[PDB]
């Protein structure tokens, strides 16, 4: 039958008599979504990060569903004043990418969303939580098409944007990642600083000894991108920790965690080499994380690897 | 001032006093663009390249300015009936990276547009032309937005389609490539077959002799994406024989020679390793050509090494 | 603030806290009336009304909330499966005016709300309901612009439609009528048959006897268009009874009814010149109603015309 | 086959053998129309009020597209002289937003055209928008309602295009139309009944009851004149705005919403007339003139005539 993810939406939250606070809250996301994609598709006739990250940033106070807000964007947390506060902490990049849009290639929204686990006053802490703590998570990819990727606690789901009625259409219902994939993702051209775990890992998907076939390589440079290929056809990305970057350089709070949140609800993986990146517990919002995600074998066997480096 | 493809064409037209059946043949070409990015920010619905070809080959059967049709949805060239006949030899890709497009990521068309050179009935042989006889080319990229990007003889041009209107609006007037670039593009999952020149480039890329900063990489797999952003960041491409396909994988007549001659006519470079792409005389409309285009100082850098081997 | 239709739905329900049914319905509808819209700005492209009837009915049979759909395209009430059975009746009109849309004039959608009287079997007796009982009511106008207009217990709302993303923009709160207006609307062709009374309060439009300006006249012949601009400028709009036609020619369940209910919770009122119309007992769910309806002021001077005629 | 403004246009101009500036003229003009309509659509979520920015959005595509030397238009006092620099061989009289006080209530609103090729080799100046509506090249109307509708009429005859919003496009959906000979449709404002000329009151009382009788007619006014003609050239029937004797010029201004309206009406075959004569007949004397009309199928505007006639 036909799903729309407004639909959606409504019928869970009915199904858990919850107040109704977190479908008001992904409504006023998705609206937020539709702007953006909407803006993107003329971007450059008569800046953009900036509006992207004022339509969330607005949409989401005036949903009354929020009480604390982390952006790129913004150096500090943003505490919503008192009367349109509500119950969750939203994390977002509003438009990942948006320094490769001149190519025209891929750009993305990423978002996590957490519940306020203290009755503190509202403070950057309460966007502090381990990513095992997500309530939902996902991104929206404006491609060839823009397509809104929802996880939750039931699993991941996939709407694409329909733009002549402006309504998201489930496209894919609680998708699930391939166990082993054929392709490989990360920037090759950064291997003078690769940690050598990497590069014997790299080496292993070009030259397999076992001589079965060698993988494909992608990689847009947009993480929406690269991550969304790596869900919909299998596979591995790395954004890892090399020597001058001991912590990676992707951000934990609203780049790699909703990604990693996403990949596990999908039965994928998603480390910082050293442990799972949901269980990294932050003390600075901006702060980095190493990133290796995909297909469980990939993840593994390149964990495998990792292990061997001491 | 503000300027569109239409009006371009027909500004152009004029001032040469010609018979008006390019531009009949552009328009014909711009409004199957226009339909094809409809259907792409709208796909999934429960085969799409069909619908792209369909729309092509009628648009321009239709146009009264072609003659023979050469697609890659086609096995044969396509001989259109006289009473259509008109004076034009049309190759194109309606929608090039169409087995990538559930990742969303880029997808095009791409067109090479002769004038018929024999004055035999019309036949397959009057495709076989070289890319130096080219009388436009160019592509649609369906991408965050969709942009149209026209070569001819006075230079190249990159038109944004407005979709609120459908006028491609001119965004980038007689663009010139980067004269060196800083990033590479190439698949280098087939590196076990790779000849030693690309070898040997690639690790220069890498790990520079001169002591200075490594190329980026960067790989969408489509290949109207990986030209664009060549174009329009600079750098280099590469899609070379690996010993798997030793006569190349792209296709001359539809995807090596529209890109070639597009980097031509911005200032850049496009060789097989053994020749320029536009100077090789095609034998066959499906055959294939290796090929390494962009930046002319990285072309011409990546073609020393090419000499140093033999 | 910004505010839109899911928006706003979603506050009220909230606010009140229901078990979400009429939100759904709402939503449900809304959905349809953007997919109508569409469709109805590419209208002639190659009926129409029976793709917005089977468009409403399946987006309405799907929202689980309702139990009985009465259309004007369907002879027999439609009773909803119960696997997808909800509280609510919905009567609707969905494409008013498709008889004249080769003049590009407005088109419409017209619904009326019901909550479930009996809780036996759902069956078409539940749709003979008064008009009072209406839980909502409203109509989609397809002109210049695609309006919503929705009223409830609180008042009338007026939603602008916004195809770039979507969503219905609220651009009018609890709209009033004004108290008396200067333009009437109603067939001056069927002139022969009128009632007297309606003929003589015509003629006091046309040649006021207290030296005042005479009315102006208006006539779209769509119930949508006429009704509307009767909202938004005021004055009075009529399909009265003649002798010819004794009870009208609209339907009073899905056409005269959520006018009248739009019109007196705007400050308006709506007669069939013996009663108000939303307290006329239905016996048959596609039964006629005369109507006269608009400012108050006028339809009160209409009443107490029509009193002096016997 | 599958038709398109652009490529309908272009095929008569290579047929003709001409320059292409009447082509990108209206290439330039269809791409006014689309934003207009984009506009148009989204009347509401909110610079400037909407007929000062059509005003502005006709006049500027229309100078830069190197055709034009004389704009005259219903939101300027006097002609607009194109620069020499962009200058061009055609004058262009138009509405850029007609009915556009009637827009709150989302009824039809439209732009009108007529398109006069500079007769003199003078330079350019307000007397060359004086030609009579006979000299016409090309007019029409873009309707802008429940669809996007463009109506081209030329020498060879009147064409309605379909706005498609997904590509842009305006589709041809009806080749060379014609009016009805005889309609069964009425439309003219009956609220001013009181101050109607004396043969207006005996046509219209002839068509709510007819003396033959025969079926009374239906009436239908929406107040915009786009729609008002557009409905008539569709169904058939009569539209009148005639001049009263408080009114002696009628209300509609000639250049510019007359003349065209009557020039597709005639290219489909019907009739408009001002009563004392056909409407592209008149000679303007100033470029903001009025001038009664009364249009539609060529039956009805004769039976209104006659009416004319008894009446002095
Ligand atoms: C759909 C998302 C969701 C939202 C909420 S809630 O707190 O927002 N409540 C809520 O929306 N109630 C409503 N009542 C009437 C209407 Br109409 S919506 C509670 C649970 C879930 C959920 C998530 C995953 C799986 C299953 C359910
Ligand atoms: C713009 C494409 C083009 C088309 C043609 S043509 O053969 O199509 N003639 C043509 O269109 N004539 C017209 N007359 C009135 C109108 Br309006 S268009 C001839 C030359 C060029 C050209 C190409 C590159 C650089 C400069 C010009
Ligand atoms: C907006 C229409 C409406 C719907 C409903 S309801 O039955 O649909 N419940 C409902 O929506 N609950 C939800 N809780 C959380 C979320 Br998120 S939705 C109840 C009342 C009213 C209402 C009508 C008129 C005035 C004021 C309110
Ligand atoms: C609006 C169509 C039209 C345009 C012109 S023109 O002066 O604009 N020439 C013109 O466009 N030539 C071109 N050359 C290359 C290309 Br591509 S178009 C002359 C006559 C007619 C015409 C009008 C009515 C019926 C039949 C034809």
């Amino acid at each position: 039958d036909v799903n729309t993810l407004t639909r959606f939406v409504m019928e869970e939250g009915r199904k858990a008599r919850g107040t109704g606070e977190l479908t008001q809250l992904l409504n006023s996301l998705c609206t937020a979504v539709k702007a953006i994609s909407s803006a993107v598709r003329k971007a450059g006739i008569a800046k953009l990060d900036v509006l992207s990250n004022d339509l969330v940033m607005n949409m989401l106070k005036s949903s009354f569903a929020t009480c604390v807000l982390v952006s790129e964007e913004d150096k500090h947390a943003i505490i919503v004043e008192p009367e349109k506060r509500g119950k969750y902490v939203v994390c977002f990049d509003p438009l990942d990418g948006s320094s490769n849009i001149d190519c025209l290639v891929s750009v993305g929204t990423i978002f996590g969303i957490y519940r306020k686990k203290s009755t503190d006053e509202p403070s950057e802490k309460d966007a502090l939580q381990p990513g095992r703590n997500l309530v939902a998570a996902g991104y929206a990819l404006y491609g060839s098409a823009t397509m809104l990727v929802l996880a939750m606690d039931c699993g991941v789901n996939c709407f694409m944007l329909d733009p002549a009625i402006g309504e998201f259409i489930l496209v894919d219902k609680d998708v699930k990642i391939k166990k082993k994939g054929k392709i490989y993702s990360l920037n090759e051209g950064y291997a003078k600083d690769f940690d050598p775990a990497v590069t014997e890992y790299i080496q292993r998907k070009k030259f397999p000894p076992d001589n079965s076939a060698p993988y494909g390589a992608r990689y847009v440079g947009s993480m929406v991108a690269d991550v969304h290929r790596t869900l919909v056809y299998g596979g591995i990305f790395l954004y890892p920790a090399n020597k001058k970057s001991p912590n990676g350089k992707l951000r934990l709070l609203y780049e790699c965690n909703p990604m990693a949140y996403v990949m596990e609800k999908a039965g994928g993986m998603a480390t910082t080499g050293k442990e799972a990146v949901l269980d990294v517990i932050p003390t600075d919002i901006h702060q980095r994380a190493p990133v290796i995600l995909g297909s469980p074998d990939d993840v593994l066997e390149f964990l495998k690897v990792y292990e061997k480096h001491s």
